[PDB]
């Protein structure tokens, strides 16, 4: 009901911990993720302490209204952290052990440049408002911060749940206070993405390259233009998986390069035909023969240039 | 009111039951499903026992606030279930019969590898928090576990609603307690998936194979490339039914293999033409003649390899 | 307040009525429909009766809390209906007239086999919980069951709003009681489905059949394969209208048959060409000439077989 | 708290007004539209009046619970509106000025036949329930009915916001009362619909007509069939804009006619070829020459027939 | 509890400030954007003032219920702002410092004509209701208005967060009062829109222009018509990025012009062929030779005309 008084000017230390139970709804369209976890809080209140003989027990259980509880909030959430309280335990020395289970949609930006190899740092920002009586400071209890054996992250590898031990104060408000950051490092699992996106997209492009082993302009126009359609169609097919980014992505640059290669292949096919029709088939045959090596080499070279630029 | 006191150290047994009335919203994307069911609770409270002559009746009806009710919760739900109590009945010996109708979105992972023959185990995890006075344990009353004669599961076969009789304790919290698991085993119905997905997808691939019974390179390019487009288009058409998985699925491997076969068929068509144009039609004719058997045989062989790998 | 007492053992009859206002959000995909209607309740309470001279008036108006009201619920809802009470009127003899306006999403399975001629029986299940003092039974007041002159059902014909006069008890609960069923029989209006789905889908198939009046294998491959693409594309176009069913539908069987016909047409075209190239144009010409009649006849025959099988 | 008493038998007049601030979510599918507006209510209560000298002020501000407020509801809404009261002001004579801001989904049928020239009458039905003490009637204060300078109706022309001055009583309930209708007459802006839908759809059809100036059956098959695909593809592209109607629309009839023209064009192309191959090129040339005029003329004629039928 | 009294007739000045923390869910479809920010309020009340020696402290902290707080609301929002308060501080002179954190969906129209060079003026309208005792006016405290060093907007450049210093009164209500406007000027970053939309769309069009360097009518029909399909397909692919506008946009005019160019290119190809077949290949060759320059020149000229018209 009333905040604990400081014996001295020192601020109240609230030890925090988050135990990740379930992580669902990874909607990449809104750069959000839903979380279901345990939030543990630990701080010392002298007013609740006792001798354990006359009191009988070693522990004292209270209701949330009965005692003072710090106003802990999450910064980067859609709406107020949905909560329910599990337990409040007071040890003989006056140390309060608070535990609640919560579920909330977290706002955490995603970098899609490295995609689909990309690594992400998912953030959960904890915050406390200091009162006049008293100031309150947050701390991390590493024993209460953990991932379960049943933790499921389908399509991602969980690297480190290591929260920011030194979380800098956000100078947003009039009074600056330290906001405890929880860094959750993940890296994209990619096996499926080669046989489902890259490989079939390379096959369609390679099919267009058969126009370099043909002399029929009609058959060549069909090869290049119809594969171009198949490529667009294939992009529409995988559209859901690829990201809608306002910046240039690695995947996006490859896609653009593929569009350029269809254009150049058309030029070649058109040129080869023009030379043959304009009575110089020696040149026409030489260009086509060269393209057979030029196109794969330049492609492989440019992909290495791209890979280097992004990694 | 207050919790019932133990005659001895033994924990309070709360007998549970779930009567599955309706199952709506089967989201193959979020791996969540909405449920509307009856939850029944049974436990013995000596405090409310009576003689039926002086009391007149054989049964006593109470309001939820009037008596003690165990705090039963679901583990794998987005948020707390809809709480609408139906009836509370007390027998002369003190046995309480609780019944509520609830509705909640359940988080249950789905394995799409064996799809569309795939079988699933849907989970509903029940949990109770033990108090200081007396510890509380959950049990399954098989007579109160059921699904109606009007239970509709369009597209699935319900194998067994048999809940985990021995549900292991989840070591997540500070105090470990047994969490009653409800395993709902289902198997996918496919009487439609062959004529609607597989058969037309095989037809389009087979059409490309007619290029082995033709010598017109122009007609062949049209056959292979236009069927490749029809295949992509067909995939777009059925896209909704197929799953967007970060791992490799059986269906997904077949699709990939089909993409490979279009690529190889192009190679053949291109090779056949090159040999004919490079004045060796004997080889060209032999390759084409071989492909007529090679392509179906290798396909049938590789499908058997795939089926074996996944089953 | 308290429930009315029975003069004899007879159960309390609650006369019900539903006045269907506007029906919205006909989600064919979730097999749910939203309803906005008036619910009327009528039952006799001797406890509320009076003489109209000393009381002055002929009618007595109460608030919902002031008097006893039966706990009427709907069986098949996503979650409980919106609760808005309009009026409560008591006649001199004690007859209570209750009226509320409600809105709820109803779960009602749909049969898509006969689609798009398909007829449906939409269900709204009313239910009441019978009390230890008096058993409560539901009845239908046909004078209070109706639909307005402004009732709109776009693309459906409303056959009969006739509710189940003898609604069987659901043996789900421990105590079985009669649950008042409201059957709304509807039949699909198709004045659009022929010119928008069937006719253009037949035209595309007929275009492929022109390959039987041509000898150019190149032109024929283009005809059959490009129309096959147009068919897939057309299916994608109308995909929204067609149903995603795990069982075999009439429409779905026709679609499958059309896919088969494109495959057979390819075979013919391929065969005709092979015979001509393998120096037997007499056979090639005979098969093509036969196909001109065979394909339409077999199609028309198989459609009548299909129509017969489904109707 | 209590209703104002009538000096005489006359009913209480509640003057209404709706100030349309922002109209969003124009859902074409469900024929619903979301609205955010101000609702103003004006009625005279003598019990709240005063002298302004002894009271000091000219205006008196109350809280909704403090005074009597009429139970105003909307008929055609998904569910009850948003209850956010802005201000309640009482003038010295006792005239109450009520203002609330609300947001609700309105059910209003749309006629898509005339589309995209189509005109609509959007309805918002206001209703009040008369009490036993004094009957309540609704009125329209034209000075409080309006739309801002910042009112956004992107794609429509607002013809008249003129609410039904004489709104007939809905004979649905047992007691009939006048329900104040708000007619919002709008007409569709088509600045864009010609260059974005009609013109490109005519271009694709016209391209197919070039087959009448060619003799190459191969080139003709490509022209007709590939444009047919382009048409389907184009329909898929504009799918969002076009309406999903269970009845026949003007736009829908044109689309169907276009499908018929592709079929007839195929027939011509097939016939022309057959005659040439069956050694009668004089007839073949005459039909093709005629089609060059026949197709555009018949099209233009049939479009005039269609336009006449719908307008 | 009560509105602060004016020493003279002057209105109460409430100094406002908005500190933009996070800006998410930029759903262009509904022309809405979600905002998460700090709202600061500053005004002087003499009743809360004190001497700081006898009171001890320099600052006084209150609870929202304890003191009078102005009813500040947002005009253009889907629903009410999140009701969450951070701090209330009173200085020795009586100056109140209010701070709250809020999250709401804002309705702000978007102009898509200049897209994707488009620039926008985003609006957040603040409003206050004046009471009987003293009229309340809003002001902007520039020192309490800003965005963090970590604020980043994906795809946009933030030009000026300069709120309307002179915000005109909205004449909607009976009593007109100044509504404080917050203008946020932004310009779209297009670094992606050229390589992802424009460039590949130009490539497909350029491919059709190779028909001017060919004499094969068959190959030309394939070139023009198949690229036209690729264009439609490409539009379907990028459909998400392009806006669904009922007015004419810059991007939309370019798209229309591209459709026209495919039609004209067909005409050329058809004409070239007709002249050759009608035994005048000198004219046919001249037209084709001219088109090689005419088409790119006219295109580049018309694009400059378009750019000029829109900018």
């Amino acid at each position: 009901v009333s905040p604990p008084p400081p014996i001295a000017d020192e601020p109240l230390t609230v030890n925090t911990g988050i135990y990740l139970i379930e992580c669902y709804s990874l909607d990449d369209k809104a750069e959000t993720f839903k979380v279901n976890a345990f939030l543990s809080l630990s701080w010392k209140d002298r007013r609740l302490a006792f001798d354990p003989v006359r009191s009988g027990v070693r522990v004292k259980t209270y209701e949330p209204e009965a005692i003072w509880i710090p106003e802990i909030r999450f910064v980067n959430v859609e709406n107020a952290r949905d909560a329910d309280v599990v337990d409040i335990s007071v040890s003989p020395d006056g140390t309060v052990q608070y535990l609640e289970r919560f579920s909330a949609r977290v706002l955490s930006p995603l970098d899609f440049r490295r995609y689909p190899f990309d690594s992400q740092t998912l953030h959960i920002y904890l915050i406390v408002r200091s009162v006049d009586t008293r100031n309150i400071v947050l701390a991390v209890d590493l024993e209460k911060v953990g991932k379960n054996d049943d933790v499921f992250l389908t399509g991602w590898d969980i690297e480190s749940f290591t929260a920011v031990v030194k979380p800098a104060n956000f100078a947003l408000e009039d009074r600056l206070e330290s906001k405890l950051d929880y860094q959750l490092r993940i890296s994209r699992q990619y096996f499926s993405y080669i046989p489902n996106i890259i490989l079939p997209m390379l096959f369609i492009l390679f099919i267009s390259w058969t126009a370099f082993w043909s002399t029929s302009y009609e058959a060549n126009v069909t090869l290049v233009v119809s594969t171009l359609i198949a490529h667009i169609a294939f992009n529409i097919l995988v559209e859901t998986n690829l990201p809608k980014t306002p910046y240039m992505t690695y995947t996006g640059a490859i896609i653009f390069m593929i569009y350029l290669f269809y254009f150049v292949a058309v030029i070649e096919v058109t040129v080869q035909h023009y030379l043959k029709v304009e009575s110089q088939p020696a040149r026409a045959a030489s260009i086509t023969r060269a393209s057979r090596i030029a196109f794969p080499v330049v492609f492989l070279l440019a992909n290495i240039i791209l890979a280097f630029l992004f990694f």
